């Protein structure tokens, strides 16, 4: 393998990014875009605020630009996401009740219907448990609708895309805890009812130096359910500017992430959470934390690069 894309190819698995559709008229991102990964994901584009700006008026440009990639140069698309509570329109949090509910319904049939047949798989629904167990305690969904609108949700996406795969996805799941236990004991719950889901997704939003170490473990018990699992949003975080340890630590830490996937058969490969250090989220989000992604923000390919190649059995 020369790329990531071969490496993971090789492997049988995906190796995706986040897109920003605007970045693809810088031409190094596109570049790296282009030859490093097999799978694509919107960053932003097809999430509520980017797609239904106002009630039933629906704005697809920019997903469109994502899906039109993803067609144009052969990678898998996977969606995110259509029910989170999180990037949410203000019109959205003003309804209640059963308006609430026909909202959230018509947002996932509109936006699944649109790229059906292109959109391979769905975070149907994101981010809905709390660190600590159960449900989150801030989230609209949870408030105005109660515990039964994910089933609604991933049951009116298989109505909208009857093939499409149905994942739900969180955060802080990756090892065995109460919240990976909540997510568990829903995903036990809807396989054995019957309700339509396909996938669990692990976001991996890490820190350097703290990779849980039953990660493997943990997939491998979500896909003894009888569930595909993924690892959607990999960054591994540390304090800036980055350093020889940081970067060798990180580098290890990638290749922990990348083997726990390689370890579980129906673990469909990894998503990372950007391509450059210079776009990432996370400096905005954590004060003087950064240099999370595989290339710097002069696109140099950092010691984790060498690490994911390796982790695919390149
Ligand atoms: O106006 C919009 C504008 O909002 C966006 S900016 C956009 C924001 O969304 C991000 S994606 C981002 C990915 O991470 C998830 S989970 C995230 C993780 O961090 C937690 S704290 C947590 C605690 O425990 C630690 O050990 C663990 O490692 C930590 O991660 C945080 O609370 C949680 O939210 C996140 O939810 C999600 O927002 C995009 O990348 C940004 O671009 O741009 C468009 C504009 O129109």
């Amino acid at each position: 393998a020369t790329t990531l894309k071969e490496a993971a190819d090789g492997a049988g698995r995906d190796f995706g990014f986040a897109l920003d559709p605007n970045r693809l008229s810088e031409a190094q991102y596109k570049a790296i875009a282009d030859s490093e990964f097999n799978l694509v994901v919107a960053e932003n584009a097809m999430k509520w605020d980017a797609t239904e700006p106002s009630q039933n008026s629906f704005s697809f440009g920019a997903g469109d630009r994502v899906a039109s990639y993803a067609a144009d140069t052969g990678k898998e698309l996977y969606g995110h996401t259509l029910v989170w509570h999180s990037q949410l329109p203000d019109w959205a949090k003003n309804l209640n009740g059963s308006a609430f509910e026909s909202a959230m319904v018509n947002h996932v049939t509109k936006v699944a219907d649109h790229f059906e047949g292109k959109v391979a798989s769905w975070d149907v629904v994101n981010e809905a448990f709390a660190d600590g167990g159960g449900r989150r305690q801030d989230s609209a969904f949870q408030q105005k609708l109660g515990n039964g609108y994910i089933e609604t949700a991933f049951r009116a996406a298989r109505a909208a895309d009857p093939t499409a795969k149905l994942c739900i996805n969180d955060y802080n799941v990756e090892g065995i805890n109460a919240k990976s236990n909540s997510l568990y004991d829903l995903v036990k719950d809807f396989k054995a009812r019957g309700v339509p889901l396909d996938c669990v997704g692990f976001q991996s939003h890490l820190i350097v130096g703290q990779v849980p170490g039953d990660f493997r473990q943990n997939l491998q018990r979500f896909a003894d359910l009888g569930v595909d699992v993924r690892i959607t949003e990999l960054d591994i975080r540390m304090r800036t500017p980055s350093d020889a340890t940081k970067l060798a630590t990180q580098a290890a830490d990638y290749k922990k992430v990348v083997q726990a996937c390689m370890q579980v058969t129906r673990c469909q490969g990894v998503t990372v959470w950007g391509i450059t250090d210079k776009y990432s989220w996370v400096p905005d989000v954590f004060p003087g934390e950064g240099a999370a992604l595989v290339w710097d923000a002069s696109y140099a390919k950092k010691p984790a690069y060498a690490a994911v190649m390796e982790a695919f059995g390149a």
